């Protein structure tokens, strides 16, 4: 909640076309053109035609009176604990109302607060006194707060998210009080009490987006930090392979499919001379079983692509250097049932891995620039040891391997 | 907030004839006969016909679903904790939903419970099973939620208290619900987003009401405790009395007049066979300047009233016996400047007050059952010690008095 960061002038960046002083959720049996749901400012399903995207933001406007910012509420609140109570219209001043607030704000901030405790939100407030007041309330997108329809038994009613409704209320507060001319000639002193809801109702606002940052925006953010879901994955076992290089892998036939299914339709679309639609159902068909012609359109990329098909194989922890290694697929495995990958047993060393079952996580790379980047990452550039410049034992010869050399030389 | 108290079953209570289904406040341009403001089933304070105290208390049904009892919500969230995030829907039962926690309240609070600290409240949970689910919700009368009357430009303006926005939303959400018979087809919920929001709406009309009792309904009854504001009461200057006796006492004009108001009027009506509106103005002039007339109705008045005119006189702090006497009111003076009571002086020993300007609090007693009880505070009757059962020097001769007997005797 109370963090230390930029606060914004709403009255330099508020826009008058994107301004909502119309209440009414519907107008005649039709979304406002005015209203909170708004196509023309906000956009519409169509959002290729509108050129409008999330980022639009709608605004309310309560001039002529103010409120106070609901972020910097918090701060006057601890110094000023009767800030609740004196809002409200109902020492020399006891309780005046949020209008009389305004003026005597200077002097009340000074009058009843404990500097000791509250110096550094004394000085926040002297910092920022100009944008304590607040004349407009910004309202985000409609297509983040979604209204969805549904049937009703006297008619169809649209069901929205209370912060439409803290939004609507707000507005339609506010919309009366404008109006009235002779009304307002003495009603003045108890339309007061008027602008305290309003305060509070932008508050739950500020309250809501908090939590709607918690409800998958800061939270499938911080999530995302967590672990960040990347299309283009794999996860296999692993399978000792023999009589291949040591970059060289081989993928089972189910693996290379899904990887580079789009690299995949493009051939078969080409070669066929078919619709991308048509050509996923050639796709389609070779998942479900091993079909010489799809194989030979997967033999042909790791065979005639440049730089060959590589990717990227990490065993978790990756706490060490070589846990991610860039490889290149050798062979295409043309057993279906066969769905285990194939490595040089020199390379498990240096992924510090085990054939008992675990399983390696596979990240193909497609840009030329990027497989050279991650080639710094090839078992071949790690067989120079980093800390002593010598070479890697990671990638020599192991049990089975020094035992055939023994026999030969001694 | 920590208070024990009965319980009280909704359906027990429960009255269709008091029912409040219409949230709309008006119909026709006329206070509803089934709305909130109804002066069908509340009444009406300026017509006899309402024949309706505030007592009056109007009733809603919320079947066929249940919300949580307002009261009892904070003891429930102690024991879960997930209750707030339960009803809403979004541990292993996290986000179930009202529904599936009411089904499920028995499994849910043996799952969510503190072994040393919730104990308490889990049996008290135990004690009042029937009351935890709440199926019918209370409204209070009109009366006591007063609708100020003011003119608007784009409509009369209808004040309202910050609650009684909260009722007519209320009331909204649960009739939706209710008119659907078969609409739902079982496909898709959306009840369950009313009825949560139904639960905060009614906590914190809750919260209200303990605001209400802080906005002058308990709190005055604590004032009549802290101070009970007694009409027909007088405070006067005290000032010596000679050649009249102790229990015997000189009112100002302009004293009695005032709490003898309506005793005087009544004469007044009888003797010039005048009504009783003709005799109040009689009344006021003399209020305004001394008149022999109401001088000699107010002497009659003291004369021939049945027990004497007799009235309470305390000196505050009433700490001791004494303190508070009852006394008679022997002669009314004639000077209307003159507002000083004329008391023996010795009374002023028991009373413990003195002749520098102080004010001693007037309480005229009217019927002859207290004036007898009352007399038990009489000065004779207290010429006997309580504490020993000899003579009070309270009420003996005094200072100046004693000297003349000395002189006499000596």
């Amino acid at each position: 909640m109370g963090k230390k960061l930029s606060l914004i002038d709403f009255n330099e960046i508020y826009n008058e076309e994107n301004l909502i002083t119309r209440a009414n959720p519907i107008e005649n049996h039709e979304f406002s053109d005015d209203g909170i749901y708004s196509e023309r400012i906000f956009g519409s399903y169509n959002e290729d035609d509108d050129d409008k995207d999330i980022d639009t933001i709608g605004w309310i406007n309560i001039e002529p009176y103010y409120i106070i910012n609901p972020i910097l509420f918090t701060i006057i609140k601890k110094c000023i604990p009767s800030i609740n109570k004196i809002i409200n219209y109902q020492g020399e001043d006891d309780y005046i109302g949020l209008v009389k607030f305004k003026d005597n704000f200077d002097d009340l901030l000074e009058k009843y607060t404990d500097k000791k405790k509250y110096q550094k939100e004394y000085d926040f407030l002297i910092e920022n006194h100009d944008k304590i007041f607040i004349n407009k309330l910004p309202v985000f997108s409609h297509k983040l707060r979604p209204a969805t329809l549904l049937t009703g038994s006297k008619g169809k009613v649209l069901a929205f998210d209370e912060i439409n409704n803290y939004y609507n209320f707000v507005i339609e507060y506010i919309n009366q009080i404008n109006e009235g001319v002779v009304s307002d000639d003495s009603i003045d002193l108890l339309l007061l009490p008027l602008l305290y809801n309003m305060q509070f109702y932008a508050n739950n606002i500020l309250t809501r987006i908090i939590s709607e940052y918690l409800r998958g925006k800061k939270g499938f953010l911080r999530k995302n930090i967590m672990g960040s879901r990347i299309n283009f994955s794999a996860r296999n076992v692993i399978t000792p392979l023999i009589g291949h290089p040591i970059d060289e892998v081989a993928m089972p036939y189910k693996t290379f499919a899904e990887l580079y299914k789009f690299q995949l339709i493009n051939l078969i679309s080409k070669v066929k001379g078919i619709n991308y639609n048509e050509a996923l159902k050639f796709w389609e068909k070779g998942i479900l079983g091993f079909n010489q012609e799809l194989y030979n359109y997967m033999e042909e990329l790791i065979t005639k692509t440049k730089g060959g098909c590589t990717f990227l194989l990490n065993r978790n922890p990756t706490i060490s250097i070589g846990s991610i290694l860039y490889l290149k697929i050798g062979l295409i495995k043309k057993d279906y049932k066969d769905l285990t990958l194939g490595i040089s047993n020199n390379l498990l060393s240096a992924l510090s891995g085990d054939y008992d079952g675990d399983v390696l996580n596979i990240i193909p790379v497609f840009d030329n620039k990027m497989k050279e980047h991650f080639s710094l990452l090839s078992p071949q550039n790690f067989l120079v040891d980093r800390n002593n410049g010598r070479f890697n034992g990671d990638f020599d010869l192991q049990k089975d391997q020094i035992l055939g050399i023994f026999i030969l030389n001694n």
